[PDB]
């Protein structure tokens, strides 16, 4: 039932936020369509952003406890937090990981996620919609 | 509106090729699951495989002169093709790179793709259920 | 015309803090300098010092909505840190880097921050005296 | 006399976190094992963990201005931290540096960590008694 | 009386017509002009030298070293492959201030490896044809 | 008990060919050499060559599906295709890697062959010969 | 005097493909353009564009048999194929290798050649005119 | 009527003499009256200059740069080592065609990575002395 | 009787003498004596030996293999160069563990590289000639 | 007839017992005499010979190169640390055949950069104790 | 038998410059040691210095021309200058390579000469003596 | 004054051992003309070879004992022993590396010395000269 959407640094500030890379949908309209396609999906879905790494090590922590799927956007941190990845590495649920922008087609350091060797599975570059369809693969799956 | 579903090398060997790694389903499944999913969203797709670089050459200039979506596996030509990605720069429409296993969490040499800087967008470890959602966004977009 | 000064991690530290490196004046000394520089140029200074990396991305994020200028001295976090340089690239108004220490004499790896191809402007070596002259850069621009 | 032990992210999860590679040792049952084994060596030891970076940087600036001995197991944030290597730098009383796993037997990035040049020693891989060798070792020093 | 020395390298007497977009409008001869009026300002004494010949800009910088002089140095494209030019540094006693008009950081690689940086006391990188006035004003606090 | 040899682009150049190199016996000639060592040791042995990748391609796949041993000369495509190391993947019966020339004493980039990893073994530099000795492995395996 | 020019892949598509990269002039107007100049300079053009890599090493093998020059633009192949490099190696007449577009002013990858090493020489960047301006080399050099 | 600079670099006055395996027997003053014997078919006016001197170089390059006047350019050594002559080619507004006479490619690693390519309109490398004339045809059919 | 292997490597017979701003003023015979002492009142029995030989280090090695004893080992400069010595303590079924006098890590890049620490049980360094006795106290504990 | 040296480096003489998954269940002793067999079958003496001794390795090869013997080296960890191996085996003049019993490309990355391949006549690898029978059978057809 | 020893940027400079690097001799001391040592082994030597690229290579252009042996200094230039390498590349008669400080215990940039790889022999760390060194060679020679 | 020259692996092959590469000249003859040099310049040369790293190392440990100046061709572990340079750390005296061949025109591994940073000096390429060279240097600096 319950799937867990986290996102990380910088995330809190869609629709301002270099609007030709990630696109004008604040994060207040992301969790509205991301609720409303969970419950077309039969799914319960929790929307948590910030940008502190010990608040997402919080969250995916209870996450794992509660062997919910996990939605990760985890921002700059992808690249950088083995930390976050080491959390990560308890989930027994599947984890997905998610970015807005293509990853691949911008600067080298962005081509290296910390998190996608462990992931169950990563979608790049499709915008805000890569949310909702991590969703519908974990309510078919 | 049509979708062009391209299968690279060692595609045509579903089913039988590595379960653990691409699963048990075959080509000619993947064929009919997508034309299915392709109807229920009021597209129509033309799934096509080859192992020959030359015709996936060909069906790339193809779907670039016709301005038709592009969702492509390019198999192991996807670390190598230069020739390829040469290809897919003409594309005007998105361009959806799928791969069936988590290529992050394979050998090296499978993290960096020559069609990912390229591409719309890239969906990667969420099985055959990935041409699935590539067809989804292209529906929204 | 107000300017935010933003410290970061082991910057609270100074005065004791390897003295050899970063020299004897403390962080209320500095802030009492740049607030003094920044009257007698006309402009107001607004100086802020944490070891939390979320901290000094709210600060920024801050600087973002009110369009205002960064003289930034991230610390460690400068050669770690993506996160903090996907803050800085909202920041329409100039950002300053600034070290106290010069950061290409010591370890390889200060060499490399990943704020620097994103700013105006980097002022390295010149002690506290660094941020004195950032703020003339601004009153200039 | 007064030792600090200090556990960096994901080490409060000791028990349930990947058995296989930290073993079956909670957070609780080593703070205690500490605590009986600096009493024995006529030591106060005080453990302190946190997933929070900004939290270790605050508890070694407190080691380094009573000029206290430090245990650290930094966690992921070992092979990534320059900010907490820096503040690492300020601590006059020797500094050993403590890993559950045997962290060269693992993926190469965590074989460079930052703090290792910086320490006093390195004890990796001897499982939760590797915290009360390197207590035996202050008590000879 | 207190005398600095601002040393301009390669394709730094080109600034004007020079890449605008990278390196502004101020034509060199304006530059000079604008650090002798600002030192003076600060009671300087600027000399201001530019050439393309690695071998004078070596010969200045001895000079310099002899007389334990400060110097402002943009070494431009010499910057980033010259070992003679950092050896000859290497001699200064008195503050050496590296100063480049664009921000090196956000153009090629191979502009992000100065071999003056290691041995200079302070880098001012970005802040165009303002930096070299900033690095006088450092000087000026530090005699 | 069949056996497959499978030569790559430019194998069927042999005699011509760098003789220097190659040496002078012609691909015809190797095939007689082949089918007339494999008699002696009670083997069928097929030998075929293409410059079509896509060829080898089907040749190994019809390999997989037989259970047939493969000794491959893959020429160019041992150190750039990815694709032919995912072909080769598929064979549960031994797969011996053979070259002509010593790989290692030429230039760089041929010292890095994909198919060494996941072949059983490689013979390297022992001429046409190499090809016989291989042969002799699958007789007694 | 048989020279032979050879397009690689994506090479067919000149005109229509990126045209601030490579030009407006397409693959049946080039293959014109260089017989004609081909013919001028007393030499004859065999001029062949293909997609497939075994079809080029075919006819770079059979170039090899013939003993003639060949003008070859690889396009994404020549950072790639070591395959292609091998059959070059048995050409004995001179080799000359064209890229219509400045293949260092591009990505990285763009800039190691396979077949520079063993070419007689490389033209880059300068057009269409990089296949006439080999013609002429041979031309000069009978 | 279309004037154009051939500017030749650090050991270019040594041709013929200089290792002739892989540089040709062909001397500077045979290059030089090459040169200007193609031009005077092609309708245009070369210039052929020669020098050791890197400053030089760059002064012939700036004086190009002020006449909006195509280049040719081999800088020899200095080729995979100067970035002050990568900057002063930048300010060319009228095409720049680098030529080796040497197979840069098939010698050592370290020649294999020009500076001044990625600037360059085009790269004419191991066609010998011809390169030169066929780069003055390019430049007679554009500019 | 428990019997634990102390192995030294090249150069550190020379210890006392040998840069002791380094590797501190004790002499190899002085350590010999520690070790053994520090096992004794653990309840073990201390087998230290040294040798510059490379062949010799690899059987005692070999003979700590086939009689399954623990191994604490301080290989000297080879511990940064010797895929031989790491083949043979790959046989060992027993613990092993890697110990440096000096902190390897705050000293020369070539020395943060060791061959030897991706198969020992665990690493002690920096720590000085305790870090032999600490060792053993874990191999008396386990 | 002709003399055959099969040298074998650190850690083989522990075959058997040693990583058996990796090196298989076959003792030195039972390779030292399956390699005689098999080489009096060919008409051919092998010399097989075992230390954990850089310096008897060499020895050996030193042997070889002055009597001009043919080599079937294993030469264990040394194939990817020793250049004074590599040093040694550059003497011999007749074929050198390097050996191993593992896939040495399908382990560790530091196994794949053998010292002593550019220098041999060709490479057997991962095809077992079978690998040094393979070899003999090359030298007697040569050749 | 005349001798060249030329000597690059920066030598000229010799005495006065890092004294604990490149000792306490002046380069007119070495002038009048280096015709002491001439006389004494019945050869002429000619000692220039200059700070100019150009002109070193102008001095080895006549050597080459004249077939006289050089002993060349080329401080700085050693290390980033192809146009003399060149140069030297023309020699006929050996060239020995002297450096008077120890550039393998220096930083990593000065142990990659490229005139190492072109010249006879190499001469480093000896001081001053190194150039009184190689005379004698080249009388013996 | 007795001065230790030290030639490692491969090195009593001299003459034989690829000629092209480090000349016609013997070991034998090497030891002669050193011993002849030395005595000129008021020296006592000892000069010893071996193939054995662990013999060596003994070798400059007693060098290092006696305080006594080294001339050190280390032949083929110059490019891969830490041990060997973690032994000549404790000269105090002198230490002068010797190669007959010009290393750095050779194949790049050999470009990279172990013992190069630490050594007073390297003298490379001069043949046999180069021991007799580094023997003047030692003699003028007492
Ligand atoms: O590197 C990234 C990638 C992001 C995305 O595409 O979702 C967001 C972000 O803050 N940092
Ligand atoms: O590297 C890959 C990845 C594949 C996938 O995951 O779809 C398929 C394939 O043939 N080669
Ligand atoms: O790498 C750095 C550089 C600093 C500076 O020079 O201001 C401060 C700091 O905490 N970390
Ligand atoms: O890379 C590591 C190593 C750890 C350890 O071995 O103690 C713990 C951790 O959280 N992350
Ligand atoms: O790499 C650079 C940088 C320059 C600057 O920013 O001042 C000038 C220049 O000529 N070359
Ligand atoms: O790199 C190689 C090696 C070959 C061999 O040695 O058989 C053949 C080939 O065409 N390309
Ligand atoms: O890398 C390249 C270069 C091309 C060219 O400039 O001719 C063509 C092409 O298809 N791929
Ligand atoms: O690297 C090079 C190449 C040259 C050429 O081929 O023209 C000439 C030169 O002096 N140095
Ligand atoms: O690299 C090292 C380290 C040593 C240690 O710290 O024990 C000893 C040694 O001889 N070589
Ligand atoms: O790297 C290796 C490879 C071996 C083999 O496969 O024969 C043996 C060995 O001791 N070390
Ligand atoms: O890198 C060096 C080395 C020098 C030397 O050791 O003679 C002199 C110099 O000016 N620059
Ligand atoms: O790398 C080297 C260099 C040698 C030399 O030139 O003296 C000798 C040797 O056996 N190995
Ligand atoms: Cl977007
Ligand atoms: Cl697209
Ligand atoms: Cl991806
Ligand atoms: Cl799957
Ligand atoms: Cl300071
Ligand atoms: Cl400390
Ligand atoms: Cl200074
Ligand atoms: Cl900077
Ligand atoms: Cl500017
Ligand atoms: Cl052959
Ligand atoms: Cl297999
Ligand atoms: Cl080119
Ligand atoms: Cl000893
Ligand atoms: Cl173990
Ligand atoms: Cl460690
Ligand atoms: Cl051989
Ligand atoms: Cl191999
Ligand atoms: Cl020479
Ligand atoms: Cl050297």
């Amino acid at each position: 039932l319950i799937v867990n959407v986290i996102n990380g640094p910088n995330l809190g500030r869609l629709g301002r936020r270099e609007p030709a890379v990630y696109g004008g949908t604040t994060h207040d309209e992301l969790v509205a369509l991301i609720e409303r396609e969970a419950a077309e999906l039969g799914l319960k879905a929790v929307v948590r952003q910030s940008d502190s790494e010990a608040q997402l090590l919080d969250w995916i922590h209870q996450a794992a406890d509660a062997a919910e799927p996990v939605i990760l956007n985890a921002g700059g941190l992808t690249h950088t937090s083995v930390a976050l990845r080491d959390a990560c590495a308890e989930l027994s649920a599947p984890l997905i990981e998610v970015h807005i922008s293509n990853v691949h087609a911008r600067e080298e350091f962005r081509r290296h996620s910390y998190l996608s060797p462990i992931a169950t599975g990563v979608i790049v570059g499709l915008g805000i919609q890569g949310y909702l369809l991590a969703l519908r693969y974990l309510a078919e799956h």
